[PDB]
């Protein structure tokens, strides 16, 4: 994996992590914690415009077994792991223990680790900056929304409420007669107009 | 950017994936499983059946499923909150809805899916799926067993100026700790230390 793997010098420690009050379980516990705090800092800093809800989803996606297993094979943990076979949520639990080792081997410092993770996650975060920080696209929503609730009698209008490209404020309201089915903000009036329809379709009711 | 979310015209079929969904995730799962197979088959024409099984397995697991479900705001079309098997399964029901509404002609979701997977498929074709790279190995191996007074030596045991390729052993004492072959003498030497490091028995 393109960032260099931070090293465990102490043999007795490395072996706590790859031998297989009883055995190492405190490193799984410390690693988990360090890994979830570190990842929290990194995303919070990189995505200032994301809600707490999106941050919570981003974090669960990068601390979970799929991605931690992916890291573990790109560092060949299946090979370091002195075992016997392959679900099997294990490799993520090794990886948590491992981070738990780097952390103790440094006196519980963690800046040296935050930096490695800040690189280890770069491709995953640029993936999210493109497709997840943002909302969606849907150049179609106004007619899609019209085909649920629109005739010639009463069809939905999209009335701008705050206007002007001055320092940025374009917000439009999608109203069907008297009720504001959805409101959204975008740098332009049509982008906001479509997004106002997109928010409305998130709530399909009339059967 | 990722492609937008195809539309579901039929209200009640929309509700059969979001307000409740059985039998659409059945159809959704096999559909999705196969279109991803076709896709990766075209884009990795040398990948053996073992790599293809792994590639399909990652592209279809709940993790990436659930994040397609999160990037299209499935959390918000859904009316218990929170991996997540469940969001993965609403996503399968969705692909199934898409299919029914178009009479099980799947060619036009393959195109969507190809757009939708275009990022991750480049990542796999980069040169690795689950592979290591060269390292900083000579020095970290040195840190375990090495003094200036006695330390390991990376001796060339065959040479490869274009014709064949280098193999170098990592010798210390009487014992060779690790050997490797790689296009370079550096790359072989580093990998030969990585091999010795994957086995820190003692010595």
């Amino acid at each position: 994996k393109h960032p260099p793997l931070p090293f465990i010098k102490d043999q007795t420690l490395y072996e706590r992590v790859f031998v297989h009050n009883s055995h190492n379980e405190r490193l799984e516990f410390l690693g988990d914690s360090v890994l979830n705090n570190l990842v929290t800092l990194i995303i919070y800093d990189k995505f200032p415009s994301a809600s707490e809800g999106k941050l919570t989803k981003m974090r669960s996606q990068l601390i979970d077994n799929h991605t931690l297993t992916q890291f573990s094979f790109e560092y060949g943990f299946d090979k370091r792991l002195k075992t016997t076979d392959e679900d099997q949520k294990v490799y993520a639990d090794i990886f948590e223990a491992y981070i738990g080792a780097l952390s103790v081997e440094r006196g519980l410092d963690l800046r040296e680790i935050k930096d490695w993770l800040e690189k280890l996650y770069a491709p995953k975060l640029e993936a999210f900056k493109v497709n997840f920080l943002q909302e969606s696209v849907n150049k179609e929503a106004k007619s899609e929304l019209y085909s649920i609730v629109g005739t010639a009698s009463s069809h939905p209008l999209y009335v701008v409420v705050e206007e002007g490209n001055g320092s940025h404020d374009f917000v439009v309201e999608c109203r069907m007669g008297n009720d504001v089915l959805g409101r959204a903000k975008a740098p332009s009036q049509k982008e906001a107009g479509l997004r106002a329809a997109m928010d409305a379709l998130k709530n399909r009711q009339l059967l």
